[PDB]
C-alpha cells in the first residue's frame, strides 16, 4: 500500500493522546444526532471522569464549539463547510467524509464544489462502498498530516475533490510547496479511509 505513510501519520495524529481514539467515535456519533455536544454528556458516554474528557479537547486544537461551549466540531461539524454530509452536517474535508459512515453505521449523501473548477461534484458513502460518483472520474488530493500542527489548517484545508484525475494534477501542479502532496481517484481515497479505520478500531479498548 503507497498510501501507507498516509494512513500512519493520521493514526499517529489520533494514537499519542491515549484517549482520542476511544472519544473519537463516540463523539462521531452523537454530533451525528445534528446537536451540540457538552463535555458532560460524552464524559457519560464514554464512562469517563470530566478531567480526562478535557484532556483530550485539549490536545484538539481544532475542535469547534458553540456560545456555551458544547462542541459543534469534531471533523464532522454543525458548522456550514464546503464539504455536505446529508445523513445536514458538513465535514472539514473530502477523506472525512469517507471516512465517517463506517464510523458511525451510516449511510451519507455527500456533495462539494470541485477545489481547481468550482463544478459541482457528490457521492453516496456507505461503510462498505462508495455509490453514485458524479463526474465518475471524481479525484481527491491528500497531503502528509504533519505532526502537532493544527490539523485543520496543516491537513484539512489541502485535501479536497476534484472534478478529474487531470484536473486536480493540474491544481497540484501549482500547489507544490505542501508536503506530500498527492493526487489520487475517489476511489483510492477511499480505499486509504478504509485501512485508517481498520487500525483505528483494533487500537480502541
Amino acid at each position: 500500500m503507497k498510501l501507507a505513510p498516509y494512513i500512519l501519520e493520521l493514526l499517529t495524529s489520533v494514537n499519542r493522546t491515549n484517549g482520542t481514539a476511544d472519544l473519537l467515535v463516540p463523539l462521531l456519533r452523537e454530533l451525528a444526532k445534528g446537536r451540540p455536544v457538552s463535555r458532560t454528556t460524552l464524559a457519560g458516554i464514554l464512562d469517563w471522569p470530566a478531567e480526562r474528557v478535557a484532556a483530550v479537547l485539549e490536545q484538539a486544537t481544532s475542535t469547534e464549539y458553540d456560545k456555551d461551549g458544547n462542541i459543534i466540531g469534531y471533523g464532522l461539524t454543525l458548522r456550514e463547510t464546503s464539504y455536505v454530509f446529508e445523513i445536514r452536517l458538513y465535514a472539514w474535508c473530502a477523506l472525512d467524509t469517507l471516512i465517517f459512515p463506517a464510523l458511525i453505521g451510516r449511510t451519507a449523501r455527500v456533495s462539494s464544489h470541485c477545489a481547481a473548477t468550482g463544478a459541482p461534484v457528490s457521492l453516496t458513502v456507505s461503510p462498505s462502498e462508495i455509490q453514485a460518483v458524479e463526474p465518475a472520474g471524481m479525484a481527491v488530493s491528500l497531503v502528509l498530516p504533519q505532526e502537532a500542527a493544527d490539523v485543520r489548517q496543516s491537513f484539512c484545508s489541502h485535501v479536497h475533490f476534484f472534478a478529474s484525475v487531470p484536473t486536480a494534477e493540474d491544481w497540484a501542479s501549482k500547489h507544490q510547496g505542501l508536503e506530500g502532496l498527492a493526487i489520487v481517484s475517489v476511489h483510492e481515497a477511499f480505499g486509504l479511509g478504509q485501512e485508517f479505520n481498520r487500525h483505528l478500531l483494533q487500537t480502541m479498548s
